[PDB]
């Protein structure tokens, strides 16, 4: 109910800091606009010094470093145990932090963090470089060594996961990290950091900097002792990250940003399937989601139909309080968006869309676009807001090429009871998942990740391993 | 073959030659003799537009290349080797030409590593593989590694061909399409293959080739909105601009290789005479030009003095002169730039405190040539030993115990490639665990295969090539996740 934030500060070495600068901010709560409490504002010095405290932990002979194999693992059940444990006080966090239901936070995001830690404590002593067959007097081979100090960025709408997704592999394959949180939500992150010492890892190989975009996250970019980040976030905000990176150290990017992710409908398919679950991507965790649906395309055969059955599920869903254990939908996190969407709601309007209910606030109360075209705003811009926009075709190749047109690829979902109809799309599907007769269908192990301008590299899979090792080549020539 | 023409000097879009959008030419040089072998269209962002929507519509869903089977791909990369071996020195000719390599070293070497890696992908093309993943009892999941799409190449002058090759043979036999793009110092045997690619019988807009400069070119394939994927060979200099381009603009996937300062450890109990053979053909071999060249050389005091006199006369008995002739080994260096630049670094030498045991300053004036050098009491902190000279420079170490020169290798940004030279089994592989080198040779120097990957570590590279290992870089993983009733 009313819980005490006890961790707010910069976190290094396994100690708590303060700010080089003393400077703090104040994070507040978009259920109930209320400051929560105040978190160290760290920046460049901050940053400077957990890089250093990384990169001892990394040093060669380190405590971490001569870890067997699978006790790296064993830490890493260790520190899911504890996640497991003070769940609920997690769920609470992240729900004062983000205004998610907190259910959501406790079945979701913390069902997420659990098992992806888990899933990746199977891999520390699975992580297998390959023997080569050369020439006859050559013994080659390669390992799979970890990067070094890694740079770990995330975003407000699923903070702890979008954090987990990075840190849980990254530790397996033995990396040491430097985390930069969201300054929106940087509350579950800390409190981690107090599971991390108890769970025992060594010191400084989890750091954690809470602060700003610009401040912090430019100064990780940048660094010249950073080896690799990992940046879940903004389309265009990962667009500098990866020219920082550039410029300085020339570290190793993985990126994973936005996208317009296509959803559809075929005549054959299951109507309540379709509808529903096209419900939960375009209106879940208030539709601010990596996996938002900004298109709906539907054959002409069930368009009406569809469109119909869309209208009535909007108006039933609860709204209200975030600890409402009757509700589905909180409220948003930062306005400077909520004014670009219901002004968006009006770009349909503007070219010829019917709107089928709602339109307006009251958070904002949940909307509809029929008539739809694709060169509408309202169907050619990612929407942080919940705005169902629903086409229409005639062809399987149609919707192919419709569906595949713009620069993004993160997800993409088809519906469909035809056996033909369901792989000819997937194949075809410029998307780094395709559901099928699902949505938000994600697991540890099977990768996440962008085509074309959604990101690259992948995450949660054995896949993800990829981006936290580097690969050497030994090749011994025999006498 | 002697005064052989060169029949190639156009852009290569669609399977047909074509002029500059703009019409300018420029020419190539031939190092050797200090004239101009012939001129080449200048290509310039119109014309890599022009390629680019090739490219783009040759990967087109349903294209005959798209359509095609998955073996016949590999078929076709057999194909393209099998005419490279036909014309073998027909390219190795032109590759002397351009470079200045001993046309030997370049038949043997050079030609021979484009057959070999057009072969190992080829193999590769059917056995692409995906996963399938166990998730609920009630899903079907798997993965499909899907081809990127438009690849970009951009490749240097050191191994003109090679250094292409590398990129199209996994790139093509992963279903991509490509606009390559030569370096001017050495645009003649990029189009030449161009030729054969045509008569191997690809697709139309398969492969496309614009010739021209780095900024023009260069940076209007690094930055186009349409090409979803860059391999970069060449300096970390302009290694850091392509990245950043691609970055600014369409978000492209770029994978990097770029030099080093590779270390090169003898220990004292090595096979010294195959330590002095391999770490002088390491320094020495393409002119010293090499993107694996060994610059820094570390010995242990016990060996320190005997190693030094024994690389100084290797040095003097190395033969310098025509490429063409059957008894060279090292060619001119490759333009004025670099020659004076070469020159430039061995002053610092002189002028920074370290005994000038051999050569030390060019000969035959008439040439772009350089009488090969070596260095002694070489210090770290020292203009030799901290750059990359790009040259015949040897300057060698004393250093006393491994844990001293683990920590002393490591000292760079770079990390390419590293030898180390011991009997010993518990110090090669310490050694060889603990360099931050991207391959690290043992008891031998320059030892690539198509099958174990090359690339760098740190600064020096993104991702590798010549493995199983590339096809990471030229495929992107989608994830299918079926749900049933
Ligand atoms: N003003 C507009 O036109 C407009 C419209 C709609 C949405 N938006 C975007 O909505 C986003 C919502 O926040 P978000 O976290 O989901 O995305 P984001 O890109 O802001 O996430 C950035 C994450 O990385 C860090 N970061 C922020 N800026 C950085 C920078 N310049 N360099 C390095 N690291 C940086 C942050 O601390 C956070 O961790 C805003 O950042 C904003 O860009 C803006
Ligand atoms: N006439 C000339 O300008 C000229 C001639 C000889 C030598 N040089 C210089 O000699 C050095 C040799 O370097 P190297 O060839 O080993 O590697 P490099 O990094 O100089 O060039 C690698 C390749 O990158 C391409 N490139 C160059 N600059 C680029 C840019 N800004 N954007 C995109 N692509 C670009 C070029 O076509 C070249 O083939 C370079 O400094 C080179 O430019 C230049
Ligand atoms: C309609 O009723 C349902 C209630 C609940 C679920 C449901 C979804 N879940 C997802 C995870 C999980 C793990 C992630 O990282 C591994 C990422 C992620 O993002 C979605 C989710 C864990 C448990 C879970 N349960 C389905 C249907
Ligand atoms: C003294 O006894 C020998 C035994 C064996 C060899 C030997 C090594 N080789 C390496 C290549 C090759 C292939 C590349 O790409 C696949 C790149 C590259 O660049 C340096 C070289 C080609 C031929 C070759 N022969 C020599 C001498």
């Amino acid at each position: 109910r009313n819980l005490e934030v006890k961790f707010t500060k910069i976190f290094i070495n396994n100690e708590w800091h303060e700010s080089k600068s003393g400077k703090k901010f104040a994070t507040c709560n978009p259920s109930t606009r209320e400051q929560i409490c105040e978190v160290e504002e760290g920046d460049k010095p901050d940053v400077d010094k957990a890089v250093e405290a990384a990169q001892v932990a990394f040093q060669r002979g380190s405590p971490w470093r001569r870890l067997d194999a699978l006790s790296r693992g064993r830490l890493l059940h260790q520190l899911a145990d504890l996640v497991e444990r003070d769940r609920a006080t997690l769920a609470a966090l992240e729900t004062m932090d983000t205004g998610k239901p907190f259910l959501h936070a406790f079945f979701i995001d913390l069902e997420g963090c659990i098992r992806t830690l888990r899933y990746f404590a199977g891999w520390a002593d699975k992580i297998q470089g390959k023997t080569i067959p050369t020439d006859d007097n050559v013994v080659c081979f390669t390992r799979h060594e970890p990067i070094g100090v890694c740079g770990a960025i995330t975003p407000w709408n699923f903070p702890l996961l979008m954090l987990v997704w990075k840190l849980a592999p990254a530790l397996c394959c033995g990396n040491t990290m430097v985390l930069k949180p969201a300054e929106q939500t940087p509350l579950t992150a800390l409190y981690l950091g107090s599971l991390i010492k108890e769970a025992g890892f060594p010191p400084g190989v989890v750091n954690i900097v809470p602060g700003f975009g610009p401040t912090v996250g430019a100064a990780i970019s940048s660094h010249p002792q950073i080896n690799k980040i990992a940046f879940t976030g903004s389309t265009e905000v990962g667009k500098l990250v990866k020219e920082a990176a550039s410029r300085s150290n020339l570290k190793r990017v993985t990126l994973e940003l936005g996208g317009k992710n296509p959803c559809i409908v075929c005549a054959d398919a299951d109507l309540d399937l379709a509808v529903e679950c096209a419900h939960q991507g375009v209106f879940f965790n208030q539709g601010q989601c990596c996996t938002a649906a900004s298109r709906v395309f539907v054959e002409e055969q069930v368009y009406s139909e569809f469109v119909r059955r869309s209208v009535e599920y909007a108006k039933k869903r609860p709204v209200g309080d975030p600890f409402d254990v009757k509700t589905e939908q909180g409220p948003q996190i930062d306005q400077k968006q909520f004014d670009k969407i219901l002004e968006l709601i009006e770009s349909g309007k503007k070219e010829g869309a019917k709107l089928e209910c709602g339109g307006s606030a009251m958070f904002i109360k949940p909307t509809v676009f029929s008539e739809v075209t694709d060169n509408m705003r309202i169907a050619k811009e990612e929407i942080f807001g919940p705005v169902q926009p629903i086409l229409k075709f005639k062809s399987i190749e149609e919707v192919i090429k419709r569906a595949n047109s713009t620069d993004y690829g993160l997800t993409a979902a088809v519906f469909t009871k035809n056996l033909d109809k369901a792989l000819k799309l997937a194949s075809a599907l410029e998307s780094g998942t395709v559901w099928i007769n699902c949505y938000n269908a994600l697991y540890a192990q099977a990768p996440f990740g962008g085509f074309k301008m959604s990101g690259n590299g992948r995450e949660l899979g054995e896949y993800a391993l990829a981006e936290y090792t580097e690969v050497k080549t030994v090749t011994i020539k025999l006498g």
